[PDB]
C-alpha cells in the first residue's frame, strides 16, 4: 500500500543475455594460429602463461571449485587437440562447442573410469557457437559461479569472438607471438582494425606489450606476450575531468586547513545498457557500500546504524554524539541523522522528531510517484524527485550532495541525469556513479523499462590536495572494460530487495594505486 | 522591509562599469595588403567610397537618421583627421572622435573654415589625447554610452595597429575591409588579420560572415576590388547552434496528448562568458531582453502576480495565467494571473504558506537568495550557495513546476559563477530567454556582494525543438554568430529589489534579422 509494488517484467528487464568473457590465442609472426589439427612449435612459457591465466581466480586466496571456477570454452576440434591425458583441462569448466559430440560422448573418450565420474561437472557440450555458449554461460548455474569464462581455440570460435554480437562482451584479448617462422597455420588471427566497419565501434588497444624473450625449451624461440582491451571511453572522462581538475583547478583551502584544487560544472554519460554497470577499473569501488546505502535511501531509511551493522560505515562520522550536538540535533540519538536523503525522497517535507517514528503516508512520495508515471505517461518532463528542502536542510546531519535527479524516457529505455552540487572525484564521484546506475536500473525493472543511461552533472568538481599523488598515480593507469550486473532474485516489491540479490561480474580494477 | 530587501554594497558600481565600448573597424587595402604610404590613399573608388559613408552613417534599423541622442561614432588618428578635406570636415551623421596628442578639441575646431562652421559642429568633435584604448575608453562613459550605437575606427596605421592588438582588439565587433586592385601603388603599412592559432591573434578565430565576387567599379579605369566583413568565431553561441542541430538529426520524436509534436535529446551543458560586461544574447535570433530583464526582476522580487508583467507590455505568462488555464489545474480559487507560490516565491520564501497574490510574505519561509548573498561575501568557498524553487510540496499550488528549477554559485579569484538545472528546455524560444535571465540575475548577484561576473553554465534535462519549428531553426542553422553585446548600467539602488529595467542597457546588439518563415 505504501512500497512499490514490481511488475510482472521485474526480471525481464534485467536478463543477462551473453555473459562477457576473454579470449586467450597463439599467434606466429604471420599471425597464422595452426592448420586444422595442431600447434606444430611448443612453448613452455607460453603453456604454462595459459595454464595460470585460465584456471587461477582473482582472489588470491581460493582455489578452483565447482562453486568458483573459471571456465573455459573450446571449438570440437579443439578439445580433439588436447592430449587425451590432459582432458578435460583441470581446473576449468570445459565447454566444448559441437554439433556432434555431446556431454556423455566427450566423457567417454577419457580412459580411467575414476575420472569418468570426477570429470562429469568438469565437462560439458553445446550444439551451437561460442553465442550460445556465451548464452548457457549466463544462466543461474554458470553466472556468478563462473567468474572468467575464456575462449580458447578455434579459428572459427575466434572468428565468432571477433565479430557482433559476441565482440561486444569481449572484455580482453591475450595474444602470445611465438616468432617461429611456419606455414602449418592457415587460418590468420586479426584484432579489428580501430575506425573500420569490423570493428564494430570498438576500439582495441595494447594495454600491455612484453619485451622479446625467448624461451628455455633449447631452441632460442623469441616470443612475446600482449594484453588488447577495448577503449573504454566513457571512464576515460572522469580520468579527463580529474587530470584537468589537477592540472588546472583552483586551489581552496579550508577553515580546517584542507586543501582542494577545484573546477565548476562538469557533465558525463555512461551506458547501463546491457547489464552493464559502470564501475570504474582505475580504482576499485566499494560496490557493496554503494548497493547497501542506495537501498539505504529508497526505503527513506534514516537511521545510520543500519548500515553500520552491515559493514558500510560512510556515516559513522556524520552522526556522531558529537557531530549531531554540533548541530544542535541534540535530540537526535546518535546515528540517527535527521531527514537526509532517502527521507525527503519518499517523505518531502514530512515533520521529524526521530528515526523511531512511522512515516508512512507521510510528505510527498516523489519516488513511487516517478515510478507511476513513468508506466502511464513516459514522455512527462517533471519526473525528478529533490532531497534538497531549504526548509528541512537544518534538522538535517547534513545537506545533500546529489541533491536531484531526473528520468527521461524514449524507445524503452529509462535514462537519468543526476545533480551533485559538490563531488570529490578521489572518492565521492566514482561512489555515486555507482549509486545512480543502481538506482536507474531498479527503477527501470519497477518500471517495465530497459536501462539506459546515466548522466552526471557536477557543481563543484573537487581532487583534494593530498590526492594529487596518488590520483596521479591512477591517471596512468588505461581504463579497462566495465563490469556487469546481474540478479539472482527479485523482490515482489522495490523497498524488499536486499543486496545479496544482485552479483557484480566480471569487475576486473587495477590494484590498490601503491602509495 | 529593507532588512528584508538585499542593500547592495559600496562597490554596486565598481565591478559592472564598462572599461573599454566595443566597436567595428572599416579599412581599405591594396592586392598586398598596403593601407597607404603614409602620405595619402593612392585610390579612390567610389562605390567604395558610398560604402565608407552609409556603413559609418547609417543605424540599426532604417527609416531612423541619425541625431546628437542617437549617432555612431569614427575614430581616427589626427593625421587622418588632416587628410579628410577641411570643408567636408567634420565626417556629417557622426559623432568625430580624433586622437591627437598635440591638439585639443578646441584646435580641432579652430581648424575649421570659419566661426559659423565652428558653432554647427561643436558637439560633433572631440578630441582624445591618447589612442585607440583611450577613445574606446572616453566612449565608454554615461555621455556617449549607449548613446552613441556603433563605433568604427576609420583610420591610421598607428590606430589600425592599436585596433588589432590586445586589450582593444577583444573589443572588435567585426572587421569591414575592401580590397581594391591598385596597380603598382607600393605603399608601406600593412593591415594584416592575424591568424588562427597564432600567437597575435590572442586566441581569437576571425572567419569571413561575407564576401563579394570580383566586382568592377565603374570609376575610371575600372578598377577591381571586392568585399569582406570578419568578424571573432563564437564558439559559446555555436554551443547552442550545434545541440539544436544535433536534436534535429538524432533527437527523439514525442507526441503528446495536446498532439504537440517535437524532436529531442536528454543531458547536455554549455558555457557562457560573462567576463567584462559580456551579454550572452543570442544572435541568430533576436531575444527578447526586455522582457527577459522585466521577469528576471520579477523573479528577485519574489512577485507571483503575472498581471505587473502583461501590464509592462510582457505577455510570457498571460496563457498560464489565465482564467482556464488556471482553472484546469484546480487553482478555482486563485485570482487570474495568480500563477500562486512559483518561481520567485519560493526563491524568496521556500516553503512558505500561500493563500493570495497580494499577501503579505516578508519573513514567511526560507530567503535563500538572500542567504547566497550573505555567504558570497563571507565563505564565497562554501559548497552550498544554491537556491531552488523545485519544491515538491508546494508544486500542485503553482500555476505550473518551474522549468528553470535550480542553480548554484561558485567563486573564484573574485568573479561569481553561476550554474543552472533546467529540466524542460525549449531550444528555439525558451532556451535563448533563459541564458539571458541566468546571465542577468549572476551579473546582479555579483553586484550586491562586491565580486565581478564570471561564467555560466546551463544544464539542460529535456531539450527539444518543436517540429513547427524544425524547417525555420534550419534556416537559423546557416547564419554564423556574431560578437555578444555588452550590459552597461545606467543607475544604482540602494536594494537589489528596486532595480528596474531601465537601470540597465545592452548596447552593441547586432541580431540578424528575422527568419524568412511565417
Ligand atoms: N596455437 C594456438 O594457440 C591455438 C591453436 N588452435 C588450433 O586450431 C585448430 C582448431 O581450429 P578449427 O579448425 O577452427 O576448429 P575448432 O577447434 O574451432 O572446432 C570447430 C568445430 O567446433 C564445432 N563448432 C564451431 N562452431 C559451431 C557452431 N556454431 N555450432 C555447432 N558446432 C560448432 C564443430 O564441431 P562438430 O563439427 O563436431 O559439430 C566444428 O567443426 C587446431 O589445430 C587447434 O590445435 C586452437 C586454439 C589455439
Ligand atoms: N586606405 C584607407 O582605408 C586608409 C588610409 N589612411 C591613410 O594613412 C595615412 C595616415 O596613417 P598614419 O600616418 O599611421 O596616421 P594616423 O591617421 O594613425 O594618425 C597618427 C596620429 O594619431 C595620433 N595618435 C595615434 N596613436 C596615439 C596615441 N597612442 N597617443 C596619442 N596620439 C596618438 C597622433 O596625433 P599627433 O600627431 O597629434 O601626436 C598621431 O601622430 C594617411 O595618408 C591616410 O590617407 C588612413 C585611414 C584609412
Ligand atoms: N596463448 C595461448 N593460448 C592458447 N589458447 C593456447 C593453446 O590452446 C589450445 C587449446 C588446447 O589446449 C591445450 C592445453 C594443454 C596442452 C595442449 F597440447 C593443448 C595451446 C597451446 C598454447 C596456447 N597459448
Ligand atoms: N574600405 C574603406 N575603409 C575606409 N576606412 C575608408 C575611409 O576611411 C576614412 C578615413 C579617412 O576619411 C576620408 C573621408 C573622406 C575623404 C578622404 F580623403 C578621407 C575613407 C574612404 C574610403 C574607405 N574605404
Amino acid at each position: 500500500l505504501f512500497k512499490i509494488r514490481m511488475p510482472e517484467t521485474v526480471a525481464e528487464g534485467t536478463r543477462l543475455a551473453l555473459r562477457a568473457f576473454s579470449l586467450v590465442v597463439a599467434v606466429d609472426e604471420h599471425g597464422g594460429i595452426g592448420d586444422g589439427r595442431s600447434i606444430p612449435w611448443n612453448v613452455p612459457e607460453d603453456m604454462k602463461f595459459f595454464r595460470d591465466l585460465t584456471t587461477k581466480l582473482r582472489g588470491k586466496n581460493v582455489k578452483p571449485s565447482p562453486a568458483k571456477r573459471n571456465a573455459v570454452v573450446m571449438g570440437r576440434k579443439t578439445w580433439d587437440s588436447i592430449p587425451p591425458k590432459f582432458r578435460p583441462l583441470p581446473g576449468r569448466l570445459n565447454v566444448v562447442l559441437s554439433s556432434t559430440l555431446t556431454t556423455q560422448h566427450l566423457l567417454d573418450g577419457l580412459p580411467d573410469e575414476e575420472k569418468r565420474n570426477l570429470h562429469a561437472d568438469s565437462i560439458v557440450a553445446v550444439n551451437g557457437g561460442l553465442e550460445q555458449a556465451l548464452r548457457l554461460l549466463a544462466s543461474p548455474n554458470y553466472t556468478p559461479s563462473i567468474e572468467t569464462v575464456y575462449c580458447i581455440g578455434g579459428g572459427s570460435v575466434y572468428a565468432e569472438a571477433l565479430r557482433p554480437p559476441c565482440v561486444h562482451l569481449l572484455q580482453a584479448i591475450y595474444r602470445t607471438t611465438i616468432r617461429a617462422s611456419e606455414s602449418s597455420c592457415s587460418v590468420f588471427f586479426r584484432v579489428p582494425e580501430s575506425g573500420t566497419e569490423a570493428a564494430a565501434g570498438i576500439e582495441w588497444q595494447r594495454e600491455t606489450i612484453s619485451e622479446e624473450l625467448t624461451s628455455a625449451n633449447g631452441n632460442e624461440t623469441k616470443y612475446y606476450f600482449e594484453k588488447l582491451i577495448p577503449r573504454n571511453r566513457e571512464e576515460e572522462q572522469y580520468l579527463s575531468l580529474v587530470d584537468r581538475i589537477i592540472r588546472e583547478g583552483n586551489v581552496k583551502h579550508d577553515r580546517t586547513g584542507v586543501g582542494t584544487l577545484s573546477i565548476f560544472g562538469a557533465q558525463m554519460r555512461f551506458s547501463l545498457r546491457n547489464n552493464r554497470l559502470p564501475l570504474l577499473t582505475t580504482k576499485r569501488v566499494f560496490w557493496r557500500g554503494v548497493c547497501e546505502e542506495l537501498l539505504w535511501f529508497l526505503r527513506g531509511e534514516t537511521y545510520a546504524k543500519k548500515l553500520s551493522d552491515k559493514g558500510v560505515h560512510i556515516w559513522d562520522d556524520n552522526g556522531s554524539r558529537a557531530f549531531l550536538d554540533s548541530r544542535g540535533l541534540t535530540e537526535y540519538e546518535e546515528m540517527d541523522l535527521g531527514p537526509v536523503y532517502g527521507f525527503q525522497w519518499r517523505h518531502f517535507g514530512a515533520a521529524y522528531t526521530h528515526h523511531d517514528a512511522n512515516y508512512d503516508g507521510q510528505g510527498v512520495d516523489q519516488i513511487k510517484a516517478i515510478v507511476e508515471t513513468l508506466k502511464t505517461n513516459p514522455d512527462d518532463r517533471r519526473m525528478l524527485f529533490t532531497a534538497w528542502n531549504p526548509s528541512a536542510l537544518p534538522r538535517m546531519a547534513l545537506p545533500p550532495c546529489h541533491l536531484l535527479a531526473q528520468f527521461y524516457v524514449s524507445n524503452g529505455e529509462l535514462s537519468c541525469m543526476l545533480y551533485q552540487r559538490s563531488c570529490d572525484m578521489g572518492l565521492g564521484v566514482p561512489f555515486n556513479i555507482a549509486s545512480y546506475a543502481l538506482l536507474t536500473i531498479l527503477i527501470a525493472k519497477a518500471t517495465g523499462l530497459r536501462p539506459g543511461e546515466l548522466v552526471h552533472t557536477l557543481g563543484d568538481a573537487h581532487v583534494y590536495s593530498n590526492h594529487v599523488e596518488p590520483c596521479n598515480e591512477q591517471l596512468k593507469r588505461v581504463p579497462r572494460a566495465f563490469p556487469y550486473l546481474v540478479f539472482r532474485r527479485e523482490r515482489e516489491f522495490l523497498e524488499d530487495y536486499e543486496e545479496g540479490d544482485m552479483e557484480v561480474i566480471d569487475y576486473a580494477p587495477y590494484p590498490p594505486i601503491s602509495m
